[PDB]
DNA sequence: AAACATTCGTTCACGTGAGTTCCAGTACAAGTCTGGTC
Protein backbone atom coordinates (compact mmCIF):
# COMPACT_ATOMS: atom_id res chain seq x y z
CA UNK A 1 0.00 0.00 0.00
CA UNK A 2 0.88 3.58 -0.58
CA UNK A 3 0.65 4.65 3.22
CA UNK A 4 -2.22 4.42 5.66
CA UNK A 5 -4.82 7.18 6.26
CA UNK A 6 -7.24 7.64 9.31
CA UNK A 7 -10.97 6.22 8.23
CA UNK A 8 -13.82 5.82 10.20
CA UNK A 9 -14.82 2.90 8.65
CA UNK A 10 -13.10 0.28 9.78
CA UNK A 11 -12.80 -0.93 13.62
CA UNK A 12 -8.56 0.24 13.46
CA UNK A 13 -9.22 3.31 12.18
CA UNK A 14 -7.16 3.04 9.67
CA UNK A 15 -7.41 1.96 6.34
CA UNK A 16 -4.36 1.44 3.05
CA UNK A 17 -4.00 3.75 0.34
CA UNK A 18 -3.79 2.15 -2.91
CA UNK A 19 -3.81 -1.62 -1.58
CA UNK A 20 -2.87 -4.77 -3.90
CA UNK A 21 -2.26 -8.29 -3.22
CA UNK A 22 1.53 -9.17 -3.41
CA UNK A 23 1.43 -12.87 -2.87
CA UNK A 24 -1.10 -15.36 -0.86
CA UNK A 25 1.27 -17.11 1.69
CA UNK A 26 1.01 -20.40 1.82
CA UNK A 27 3.83 -20.59 4.29
CA UNK A 28 2.41 -18.36 7.34
CA UNK A 29 -0.06 -19.73 9.49
CA UNK A 30 -3.13 -17.48 10.68
CA UNK A 31 -2.10 -16.75 14.04
CA UNK A 32 1.44 -14.98 12.60
CA UNK A 33 -0.67 -12.14 11.46
CA UNK A 34 0.24 -8.61 12.24
CA UNK A 35 -1.33 -7.40 15.53
CA UNK A 36 -2.43 -3.81 16.52
CA UNK A 37 0.29 -3.01 18.25
CA UNK A 38 2.60 -3.39 14.94
CA UNK A 39 0.48 -1.72 13.05
CA UNK A 40 0.41 1.67 15.17
CA UNK A 41 4.07 1.32 15.21
CA UNK A 42 4.26 1.02 11.49
CA UNK A 43 1.95 3.88 10.97
CA UNK A 44 3.71 5.86 13.43
CA UNK A 45 7.21 5.45 12.23
CA UNK A 46 7.43 7.25 8.56
CA UNK A 47 4.19 9.47 9.73
CA UNK A 48 1.88 6.83 7.79
CA UNK A 49 3.81 6.78 4.49
CA UNK A 50 4.81 3.09 3.84
CA UNK A 51 8.04 4.30 1.70
CA UNK A 52 10.72 5.18 4.58
CA UNK A 53 14.28 4.45 3.14
CA UNK A 54 16.22 5.61 0.62
CA UNK A 55 17.29 3.98 -2.34
CA UNK A 56 20.57 2.98 -2.63
CA UNK A 57 22.90 2.34 -6.04
C1' DA B 1 54.41 -60.67 -76.05
C1' DA B 2 51.54 -60.83 -71.65
C1' DA B 3 50.37 -59.32 -66.79
C1' DC B 4 50.07 -55.81 -63.21
C1' DA B 5 50.18 -50.93 -61.43
C1' DT B 6 48.84 -45.99 -62.08
C1' DT B 7 45.90 -42.24 -63.80
C1' DC B 8 41.92 -40.06 -65.40
C1' DG B 9 37.08 -38.51 -65.94
C1' DT B 10 32.98 -40.08 -63.95
C1' DT B 11 29.70 -41.11 -60.26
C1' DC B 12 27.33 -41.12 -55.65
C1' DA B 13 26.70 -39.67 -50.88
C1' DC B 14 27.07 -36.27 -47.31
C1' DG B 15 27.75 -31.60 -45.47
C1' DT B 16 27.00 -26.30 -45.35
C1' DG B 17 25.01 -21.46 -46.75
C1' DA B 18 21.02 -18.63 -48.40
C1' DG B 19 15.93 -17.94 -49.36
C1' DT B 20 11.04 -18.53 -47.79
C1' DT B 21 6.98 -19.63 -44.65
C1' DC B 22 5.14 -20.21 -39.94
C1' DC B 23 4.86 -19.51 -34.98
C1' DA B 24 6.37 -17.83 -30.26
C1' DG B 25 7.99 -14.01 -27.53
C1' DT B 26 7.71 -9.04 -26.88
C1' DA B 27 5.90 -4.47 -26.79
C1' DC B 28 2.23 -1.17 -26.36
C1' DA B 29 -2.63 0.49 -25.91
C1' DA B 30 -7.37 0.04 -24.54
C1' DG B 31 -10.90 -2.22 -21.68
C1' DT B 32 -12.52 -3.96 -17.21
C1' DC B 33 -12.58 -4.47 -12.39
C1' DT B 34 -11.45 -2.37 -7.75
C1' DG B 35 -10.27 1.06 -3.57
C1' DG B 36 -10.68 5.38 -0.80
C1' DT B 37 -12.74 9.81 0.59
C1' DC B 38 -15.44 13.95 0.43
Amino acid sequence: AAEIVPSDMYKTGCTLRFPRIEKIRDDKEWHECMTLDDLEQLRGKASGKLASKHLYI
